[PDB]
């Protein structure tokens, strides 16, 4: 029965406002309408450098803030931590876990735009099982190799993007030749991975099981899909949006990238030589 606020944007606004929302996690799992009545109740809201958007201890906040442009900085205990730029949040965490303030934010820039979201829009219209779909991923996530470079606060960041994906023995995760929306992380079951020889033939390149990632080649490198990967077994992944990698994976861009050094990876290294894939 909620009917939530409703501020008037121009066409370009709610357009702004709805990317913005679409590339960050705290709205993974709505549907079209709940975009954009969301994108309806949030407002403008300028900042100048050296304001506070909040401060530790603070109990007189209740918002979450969606940076439009320019960057801001968490202090907790006099000390910086971390540097939020275009696109993050800050706010969320006061409204999943109730509490105050945990952390001082300090606009760093000339100037800092965010859209600023009422606590009660968010408690019945975002968040939603976001406690649970945490629970669901931290403690597998903290057990991946890759993902060792994340701290807890972005291991729960990509929590939040993540959802379940079981596939059939013998079932396309990956189809070659396309363009692939999604990084997969196995938790359960083994795939193979079929490229595409010199003359256009199948050829099987190595599996890969638990603990493994298989969808980041083409987001680091902008081309399809230059294999098939295809579940050997039942197979269960957590599955990571394209729109999301950057986002969440940032910090571990660099692991990932070391697909141009593993022999794993010869199968791609020879393609990328030869130039076999377009860009999507
Ligand atoms: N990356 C990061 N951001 C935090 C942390 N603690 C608080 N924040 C951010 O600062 C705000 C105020 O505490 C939160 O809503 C978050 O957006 C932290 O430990 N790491
Ligand atoms: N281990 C391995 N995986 C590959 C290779 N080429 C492609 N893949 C996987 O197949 C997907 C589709 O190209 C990529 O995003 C990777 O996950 C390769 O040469 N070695």
């Amino acid at each position: 029965l909620y009917q939530a606020p409703y501020f008037e944007k121009s066409e370009d606004e709610m357009n702004l406002i709805t990317k913005l929302l679409t590339h960050n996690v705290l709205f993974s799992f709505l549907n079209t309408k709940d975009i954009k009545v969301v994108a309806g109740a949030m407002q403008r809201a300028t900042f100048k450098h050296d304001d506070c958007i909040m401060e530790a201890g603070q109990t007189t906040c209740n918002k979450l803030y969606i940076i439009q442009s320019g960057h801001a900085d968490i202090i907790k205990e006099g000390q910086k931590v971390y540097l939020k730029t275009e696109g993050t949040a800050v706010g969320e965490l006061e409204l999943m876990y109730d509490t105050p303030v945990v952390a001082t934010v300090k606009v760093c820039t000339d100037e800092l735009i965010a859209w600023v979201l009422d606590r009660d829009t968010y408690r019945n219209l975002v968040m939603g099982t976001a406690i649970r779909r945490r629970e669901t991923y931290i403690q597998f996530l903290a057990n991946v190799p890759f993902l060792g470079g994340l701290d807890s606060y972005e291991k729960l960041q990509l929590a939040d993007a993540l959802s379940s994906e079981e596939f059939s023995p013998g079932e396309y995760i990956i189809h070659y030749g396309e363009e692939g929306e999604w990084l997969y992380i196995i938790m359960e079951g083994t795939v193979e991975v079929i490229g595409r020889d010199a003359d256009g033939e199948p050829t099987k390149v190595c599996e890969f099981t638990q603990g493994d990632h298989i969808g980041e080649l083409e987001f680091l490198n902008n081309h399809r899909t230059v294999a098939d990967v295809v579940a050997t077994t039942h197979v269960i992944t957590a599955k990571l949006n394209r729109r999301h990698f950057e986002m969440c994976l940032g910090p571990v861009i660099d692991v990932l990238k070391r697909c141009a050094d593993d022999p794993k990876y010869e199968y791609y290294q020879n393609v990328l030589k030869t130039g076999a894939a377009q860009p999507s």
